[PDB]
């Protein structure tokens, strides 16, 4: 069920010898179903790994970390102090020696020293340390847009910028060894694009002063979250939290607690909705997880109507009222080969057992990646200027028409990382290689 867009990356990386693809373009299904459909066509070829208990839990894979037993801190260059190769016959060696394929999602937050570690992980034990990954073919994911890993300071940033320069995925010296068959997609809808919007983020992103003062000057309202329909993103989730909260204790009707049911090894970030979810009769919500049948979709912003115990109707903003919502159960999954099989196979460790909804009156910008709305409300901090953290924010619309930001933004909060700009220019042809 692979559509032509999807099938044309499909099959250009899976017919070819080349190691290394990645594949670019914004979050939603369509770019899920891509992994779905290629996870599923290899199956133990290849494992599928991300940097983020998040980004794992959402891809069907296990945590980078956690598959390499890499410890959480800077991993110094093909240290074997960092990177711990598996001994014989130890149950994690057998199976990395099969992946001829390893996908990794979400690589925008995948940190330089940790691909560095993959890199010689691969190496040092599937015996094929000239070649990089030891040959492994890597399928890297996630729109680039959603990067800027963070660096600590002091003595980890300095090591940083001396080994490599930058944190970012491309700056990792694999790439001076292996070409990067960059397939691009950024094709799913061409005219919900607003090409004079597409073209206004582009110089919002090369720091262009008039086009700030033009975003400024047709989307500043105080406070224009109060005209329906307007979904307020905030990019920390404590004030979203607490929208929420006041708006929910305007409801008279009376609440209800949804309890999950978290079973096994399941960690408390890693959890996608609160497990003491409190919910009334008119509470923007909004879903988490296509229908298996096909009535609702993830992202699909509702409105509480009952609450029963273990059930709950929700009129959709998208057509109107139809569905009606059983809690979800999300596997963590972790990857150990199979000794009948003699094939990873992988394994469900964890348990999380509640209704797929969380409140959305305000929403936070990295949960609301890749989402299709309609009309967005900006909470500016006054602290937000983490060298373009906001541009992720102005990307969750179409339209200039659509965004209604509370405050002006200087032109520090929108501009990119000069090594950024470097980078999604000259993949801007095909493939990408670090020179010198």
């Amino acid at each position: 069920g692979l559509s032509s867009e999807q099938q044309r990356a499909f099959l250009a990386v899976t017919q070819t010898p080349h190691p290394a693809h990645l594949i670019t373009g914004p979050a939603g299904t369509g770019k899920t179903t891509l992994l779905y459909a290629l996870q599923k066509f290899y199956k133990c070829r290849a494992v599928t790994l991300a940097p983020t208990g998040t980004a794992a839990l959402q891809a069907r894979g296990q945590t980078v970390h956690s598959f390499f037993r890499f410890p959480a801190r800077l991993l110094r260059y093909r240290h074997p102090e960092d990177i711990r190769p598996p001994g014989p016959h130890s149950p994690l060696r057998k199976a990395i020696e099969q992946m001829e394929v390893l996908i990794l999602d979400e690589v925008g937050m995948v940190r330089v020293d940790l691909l560095e570690a993959m890199d010689w992980a691969l190496r040092k034990t599937r015996k094929r340390l000239e070649e990089p990954f030891g040959g492994v073919k890597v399928l890297l994911l996630g729109d680039t847009r959603q990067l800027e890993p963070v660096v600590p300071g002091g003595e980890e940033a300095l090591y940083i910028a001396r080994t490599w320069g930058g944190p970012f995925f491309f700056q990792a010296h694999v790439w001076e060894e292996v070409a990067l068959r960059v397939h691009r997609l950024w094709e799913s809808q061409r005219q919900r694009e607003d090409p004079l919007f597409a073209e206004l983020l582009k110089r919002l992103r090369q720091g262009d002063p008039q086009a700030l003062e033009t975003l400024n000057r047709a989307a500043v309202r105080p406070d224009g979250g109060e005209e329906p329909g307007t979904l307020i993103l905030t990019p920390r989730r404590k004030e979203a939290d607490a929208l929420n909260l006041k708006r929910l204790e305007a409801l008279p009707g009376k609440p209800l607690e949804y309890q999950a049911q978290v079973k096994g090894e399941f960690a408390e970030t890693d959890f996608p909705t609160e497990a003491a979810l409190t919910l009334k009769k008119g509470a923007q919500v909004i879903l988490l997880r296509n229908d298996p049948l096909g009535e609702y979709f993830n992202g699909d912003l509702g409105w509480v109507e009952d609450l029963e115990a273990e059930a709950l109707a929700v009129r959709l903003k998208r057509n109107g009222r139809r569905v009606v919502i059983r809690p979800f159960v999300w596997e963590k999954i972790v990857y150990t080969y199979d000794s009948e099989r003699e094939e990873c196979k992988p394994q469900v460790v964890g348990t999380f057992r509640q209704v797929p909804v969380r409140l959305a009156w305000a929403l936070t910008v990295h949960k609301a990646q890749g989402l299709t709305l309609d009309k967005v409300h900006l909470e500016l901090g006054r602290g937000l200027f983490a060298h373009g953290q906001l541009y992720v924010a102005l990307t969750r619309v179409r339209r200039l028409q659509d965004l209604s930001l509370s405050r002006p933004i200087a032109p520090t909060e929108l501009l990119w990382r000069p090594e950024v700009e470097v980078f999604e220019t000259r993949i801007q042809e095909g493939i990408w290689q670090k020179s010198h």
